[PDB]
């Protein structure tokens, strides 16, 4: 039960590393995953939703490493605590290249997906506002933008970023050097005064 | 001729303030521009054909503004020069939101629209990390990333949130404080030790 489901998701993530949904079928999801079509369609109601199930573990499993970060602080000065936390996302997605350009696509044609990514970014978001908000308390960082403002443009330069190296997109930051591109324009904007 | 043409592009931009172009046929852009349909296939191949070339009117209209800066500096401070330079984007493109969303929505499906982006975003990168050399070589900048790599997260952070700015994304920044945002992370990025 759960492992036929667990085997639809597996082949649907194989064929997404070669050619996107629209050239991958229900009848190809439910061959790699060794079931006829009708008994596909009694774990998922389309390929489409075979997707959202992808992105949604790939977004909660982002979120709970961050969740253990933020109650496990590395002992080590602030750039680093800021790299560590964006290299959840780097590790995280850079792991899942296929379903992340896939579930990138998909927002602009899924209401499910669009709200999924919605969310998320929202309380990632909301969290670096908090960060920025407790430094600034510290006295640690001046008290510049909104920290809300800040954190929703830096979060939007790191998914464009990440998601354009990942993809190799033309332009992109190499993939080797995006970590220490973003970690540095997070320190710079969120502590220079 | 030049006339029948405007007027196809006038219908489109128009059409696109209220539907995407999914829902838009050539039928409803021939009707707009008082021509019949064969009529309109004599200018233009195709509707996304249109909308290539309303995003190319866009996109030179922006990058001549930006050349025009260039060959004349505004006599202010660092902060403002960057302020005026970023203000290009903001107003070229958030003076078309529909074809700036719908050429956005058309890099997931169309070469020419991929294409096009990609050589003036690596043109408008070129520019800008040419500009981070010149205030290093000049010792008003510290020498700290890689000039190109900055530039191009830079230039992608304003892509993504300009535009879910003018879209009235969940989340943006609102679009009367998305300058002042961008230009705070320019500086004390490009600035910042
Ligand atoms: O790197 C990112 N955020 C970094 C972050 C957020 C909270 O703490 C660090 N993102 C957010 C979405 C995709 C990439
Ligand atoms: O604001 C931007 N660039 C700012 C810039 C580029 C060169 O000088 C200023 N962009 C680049 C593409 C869409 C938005």
């Amino acid at each position: 039960g759960d492992d036929r489901e667990l085997a639809i998701l597996a082949t649907a993530e194989n064929l997404l590393e070669d050619r996107p949904l629209a050239d991958i079928s229900v009848d190809d999801l439910a061959k790699g995953a060794g079931i006829s079509r009708p008994t596909f369609y009694f774990y998922f109601p389309s390929k489409e939703a075979v997707l959202l199930t992808l992105l949604d573990r790939v977004v909660n499993q982002a979120d709970m490493a961050l969740q253990t970060l933020a109650e496990n602080p590395a002992d080590t000065d602030r750039e680093n605590m800021w790299r560590t936390g964006i290299n959840v996302f780097f590790e995280t997605f850079g792991s899942h290249k296929a379903v992340t350009r896939a579930g990138q696509a998909a927002r602009a044609t899924s209401v499910e997906v669009a709200e999924l990514w919605s969310t998320f970014m929202q309380k990632w978001i909301a969290y670096t506002a908090a960060v920025i908000d407790a430094e600034r308390d510290r006295g640690a960082a001046p008290r510049t933008l909104p920290a809300h403002e800040l954190a929703t443009a830096l979060n939007l330069m790191n998914e464009r970023t990440l998601f354009a190296s990942f993809a190799g997109e033309q332009p992109s930051v190499p993939e080797a050097r995006v970590l220490d591109t973003l970690v540095h324009i997070w320190v710079t904007s969120i502590y220079g005064e």
